[PDB]
C-alpha cells in the first residue's frame, strides 16, 4: 500500500492510485525514502492530490529540506494543486529552511497567476521577510520578475 | 416538454400515449433534463416504459447523481429494480464515490440494501472518496439494522 500508493502518485497514474485507495491504506504512510504519496506526487495532477487529501493526507509535511508540497507547487507554477491543497487546509504561510513562503518561491520564479491568487485570495503574509531579510516582492525584483513586482505593489 | 412533464407529474397514461408515437425519449428540456430524470419517484411503470423505449438509465444530473442514486437514497425499491432490469449500472458512483448501496445504507433503507446485497452486482466492498464502505456509512449514521443485515449477508 504505502509504497505502491506513493509510486502511483509519483508517476501521476490516477487510475492506479484510485485502484489502490480501494484498499485499507494509510495515505500518510512513508515510502522507502521517507516521503508520502502526497509529497512525491507528480504535479499537474490536482485530482490525485484531491483523492489523497480526501483520505486524510497531511499537506503540511516537509521533506529532507523543509519543503512542503505547496512550496513545490508554488515554485513550479502549478496553481490547481496549490488551490486544492489550500481547500484542504494546507498552511499558506509554511516556511522552507530559509524563511521563504510559497509566495516567495512563486514570486522568485515569475508565476504571476500563482502570485495573484496568493496575494488576492489567501492569508499569505505579503510582508514576510525570509531569514536574509527579503520579502517575496524583494525576490521578484531581484530576479527581474517585472510583471510580478508591478502586480504585487498594485495590491499589497 | 410533453413527455417530461408527464413523467414529472406521474401521468402514466399520457406518457404511454406519447411513447406509442415514437416521441424522442431522451429529449432534454430547457433545464437540460430528460423525462426519466424529472420523473417523480414511486412510479416504476413510468421508469419501465421509458427504459423499454430507449431512455438512458446511466445519465448523471448536474449534482452528479444517476436516477438509481436518487431511488436508493430515497428508498424507492421498485424504480431501482426496474432501472437494473434495463442495464443500469449498479456500481455507478456519485461525486463523493458513493454507490446506490452507500446511499441506501446511510439512509437506513433496509429493503433497498437487502436487495442490493442479495440480488445484484453491487461491489459490497467499494470505498467512497473518504474511504468508507456502505457498511461503514451505516454504522457511521447509526443504522444498526442495516449493519446487521449486511453482516448476515457477507456484506460487512
Amino acid at each position: 500500500w504505502g509504497n505502491e500508493l506513493a509510486s502511483a502518485a509519483a508517476r501521476g497514474d490516477l487510475e492506479q492510485l484510485t485502484s489502490l485507495l480501494q484498499n485499507n491504506v494509510n495515505v500518510n504512510a512513508q515510502n522507502g525514502f521517507g516521503r508520502t504519496a502526497l509529497q512525491v506526487m507528480k504535479l499537474g495532477n490536482p485530482e490525485i492530490a484531491r483523492r489523497l487529501l480526501l483520505r486524510g493526507a497531511n499537506p503540511d509535511l516537509k521533506d529532507r529540506t523543509g519543503f512542503a508540497v505547496i512550496h513545490d507547487a508554488a515554485r513550479a507554477g502549478f496553481l490547481d494543486t496549490l488551490q486544492t491543497l489550500l481547500e484542504f487546509q494546507a498552511d499558506v504561510n509554511i516556511e522552507d529552511n530559509e524563511g521563504n513562503l510559497p509566495l516567495h518561491l512563486a514570486a522568485k520564479e515569475g508565476h504571476l497567476r500563482v502570485v495573484e491568487f496568493l496575494v488576492k485570495h489567501t492569508a499569505s503574509n505579503v510582508g514576510h521577510r525570509n531569514h536574509k531579510g527579503d520579502t517575496a516582492c524583494d525576490l521578484a525584483r531581484l530576479y527581474g520578475r517585472n510583471e510580478v513586482v508591478s502586480l504585487m505593489q498594485a495590491n499589497g
